[PDB]
């Protein structure tokens, strides 16, 4: 059984959401949420004050506080497995140029905190990352290596393109070996790092 | 000026995109995002989009005939066809930059175990096709990946959405819950501030992303 709370200034974005409940909270309920960065630089930083009040009410010492950020530890399938057995996830979604670092630092004095990134690209805020994290985690909740090769279904010939004949053969050993070969070839081509080789 | 067409059996999932788009960008004709229900192109009264995998195994595979008809209608020779898949090439910021100048992206969102491979292979004989993954985790389908791709791409298109890791950021108040903003940031010594930030970036990168080194 898992509870997930998502905190955002754009609750409208989270709309795409009995063993798990997901609740979305408008951060503005606890209040200008942003100001210029100390030290200078472009854009705005979310003030810690409003976040502190929201998280005070929502979190407990048992909470795993998840903070999407481009500067986070990588969120991976291993992370998804790890979080799948948590009782309570709180996902703090930033906007602007991010959240004052003291929010995570203050939270870590009371609960476990995880700053994570879902990939090496830049988003406008944490909401899309929250949707990715929720989806990856929820499909693993109790009671719910190499790249996959290609898949095929009927008809066996389509637009003059045939399903690989081995897949029609009924020979499990040959099919397994072919699928292994397809996966090896794909992994080498697209993700050689997974097999311990240099990236392109 | 970019057109994005998304094809999915869950068009409601792409609602956040339409909500993120500023009216000024749309009325300026800078961007148009359209979402299409794949079932519009099904052949049967049961609106079937999936079937059992050749060679056996768990799960289902999306039908090539349905997808073929959908992409035939939506794509042209100039389309960049984007196919999210956990077996894809990595989608990165470089990818987002490259795609930000495209006239027409079509994002084909799969579900189940994915789409019959002949769909992409056939499309690739007459348009540019890109199978990509947004990260090293498994999703239920391509919709969340489409949201990520659309956001990362469109934020790079001028006026549409409104190395090393970045170190910590701070703003008002100068003291909060016993924690002071690092005094160097209030020093007015901007060369020193830059050096402090560089070191913070170096430390965070070593700790969180040693692969980047
Ligand atoms: N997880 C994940 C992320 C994010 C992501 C997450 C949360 C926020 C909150 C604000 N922004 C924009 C932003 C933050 C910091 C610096 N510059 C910016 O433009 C975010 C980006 N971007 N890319 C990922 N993989
Ligand atoms: N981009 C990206 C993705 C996806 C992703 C994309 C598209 C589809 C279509 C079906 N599924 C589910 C699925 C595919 C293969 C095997 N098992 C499954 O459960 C997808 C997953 N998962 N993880 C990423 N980084």
């Amino acid at each position: 059984s898992m509870k997930i709370d998502v905190v955002t200034i754009f609750p409208e974005y989270l709309q795409p959401v009995g063993l798990v409940d997901v609740a979305v909270h408008d951060l503005r309920r606890w209040t200008s949420v942003d100001d210029s960065p100390y030290g200078g630089g472009p854009g705005m930083v979310m003030k810690p004050t409003v976040w502190g009040d929201a998280l005070d009410e929502i979190c407990t010492s048992e909470t795993l506080l998840v903070v999407p950020t481009p500067a986070g530890y990588p969120f991976t399938q291993e992370t998804a497995w790890q979080w799948s057995t948590e009782d309570h996830l709180v996902i703090a979604c930033g906007r602007y140029e991010g959240i004052d670092q003291r929010v995570a630092d203050d939270a870590a004095t009371r609960m476990r905190v995880r700053e994570v990134s879902i990939g090496d690209y830049v988003l406008n805020g944490g909401e899309a990352a929250a949707l990715v994290i929720i989806e990856a985690v929820l499909r693993l909740v109790p009671g719910v290596s190499l790249l996959e090769g290609p898949s095929y279904t009927r008809p066996p010939s389509w637009r003059g393109m045939d399903v690989p004949p081995v897949l029609l053969s009924g020979d499990h050993a040959k099919i397994a070996a072919w699928r292994a070969e397809q996966s090896r070839q794909r992994t080498i081509e697209r993700r050689p790092d997974l097999l311990g080789f240099d990236s392109p």
